[PDB]
């Protein structure tokens, strides 16, 4: 009978691709339906270009796509409206914020699958070894701790040891890190939900100069080419005091044979001062049925299964990825495995979004300008002051005549 073909997640990032294919195969086995998994590149913006090839061709060759939180405004024409396939009570089992994110001009483009937010990973053993009893609350403290711990560990002979690793490659991940820097210095949201391009200000400038000041000092020079997995691999081998990353790194760090198993915790990212806002960029992925699927009914059944309570629970327990169902945050098994799901719930609830709603279908162009100008500051090519000014002008061009 039909073959239900799924493109979602990547075998190049942690266990997400492997686990995704396993779930899709379990749905196939359970329902007696043939399925195939199509693998994707690591980086979201590369996945977007890949999938856009299928969409442009109206291709029936993928039935189900895992789409980024930043995509609904872009991909809406390519999505089957799910709204008629769910009751109001079913829909309300998901967080309203994400359902709303996924709903474009009344169309429910996708079901919420897992959410994410940026967080600070930190080595507890190393903090204790150097006399610190809490992870840093401010960026200055992160720097001070990173310098002292690095000096010590280098002297003890770990020539691989760094203070801080993050995503500084020129891609969507840098847009994520950079929104956290700017917002946590009181510099705004780059583009505000009302359309105001606010990034040209002295706080945003300072946030970027500060990041520049990390490169080759407390962070490796090569951090300007790091995505999620490059940062994670330095961290996970035991070679970084701190890491900025998404929740999925926690379960990987705790796995049997991880050199850092039991040595780390997580907390909110630092901020410039006590009265700045906490910054955690909102991430996460959704499940879309293709408008070009020849098998909508079967594809919707697979998507409902993937987004169900027990599959999200498995995602939580085994891959430490955040559910999109409030009821899982009180589940005894989810919580015992990841107590920090409860500790940082308010951080996840206040996560700051990238400007995907306000930029809509032009978001990818906006983000590319953002990561290229930010990157120019990380490389030392421009100061923050010049970069935010150039960014403002580029975003103004990009969004001219665009209204939300
Ligand atoms: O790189 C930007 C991208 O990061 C996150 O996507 C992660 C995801 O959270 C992880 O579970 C795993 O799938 O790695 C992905 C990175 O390739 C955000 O979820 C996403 O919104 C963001 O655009
Ligand atoms: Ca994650």
């Amino acid at each position: 009978g039909p073959v239900i073909r799924v493109a979602g997640d990547s075998t190049a990032v942690g266990e997400g691709g492997r686990w995704m294919k396993e779930m899709v195969e379990a749905w196939g086995k359970k329902t007696g339906t043939r399925v195939e998994y199509i693998d994707s590149p690591a980086d979201t913006n590369d996945r977007l270009a890949l999938y856009q090839q299928y969409w442009a061709a109206r291709s029936p060759d993928v039935d189900v796509y895992m789409i980024d939180v930043i995509w609904p405004g872009i991909v809406a024409p390519h999505a089957l409206d799910l709204k008629p396939y769910l009751t109001e009570a079913e829909l309300k089992e998901f967080f309203p914020r994400i359902v709303q994110n996924n709903t474009i001009r009344g169309k429910l483009t996708s079901l919420p699958f897992f959410t994410a937010a940026g967080i600070l990973y930190y080595r507890k053993d190393l903090l204790e070894k150097y006399g610190y009893t809490s992870p840093p609350r401010t960026w200055n403290e992160l720097e001070q701790m990173a310098e002292r711990v690095m000096e010590g560990e280098r002297r003890a002979g770990n020539r691989d040891f760094w203070g801080f690793v993050f995503q500084g490659k020129p891609y969507e991940g840098l847009t994520c890190d950079a929104l956290e820097w700017i917002y946590s210095h009181g510099g705004g949201r780059i583009v505000e939900p009302d359309g105001t391009i606010s990034v040209n200000n002295g706080r945003a400038a300072l946030a970027l100069n500060r990041a520049h000041g990390w490169v080759g000092r407390i962070a490796p020079q090569g951090v300007t080419s790091y995505a999620e997995e490059e940062a994670r691999n330095v961290w996970q081998q035991g070679n970084s005091l701190f890491m900025r990353n998404w929740p999925y790194a926690y379960a990987l760090g705790q796995a049997e044979g991880s050199p850092i198993r039991g040595k780390f915790g997580v907390t909110v990212l630092p901020k410039a001062s006590a009265d700045a806002p906490n910054a955690a960029t909102l991430g996460g992925w959704q499940l879309m049925v293709s408008a070009y699927s020849r098998y909508p009914k079967e594809a919707v059944d697979l998507v409902k299964y993937l987004a169900s309570y027990e599959v999200q629970k498995d995602n939580a327990v085994r891959l430490s990825r955040l559910p999109t169902r409030p009821a899982l945050y009180t589940d005894r098994d989810v919580l015992a495995r990841n107590p920090w799901f409860r500790d940082l719930l308010p951080v996840f609830q206040n996560a700051v979004s990238r400007p995907s709603d306000v930029a809509g279908a032009r978001y990818n162009q906006v983000s590319e300008a953002i990561w290229t100008e930010v990157h120019s500051v990380l490389t030392g090519r421009k100061k923050g002051e010049q970069a935010v000014r150039d960014l403002e002008a580029r975003i103004r061009r990009i969004l001219r005549h665009h209204h939300h």
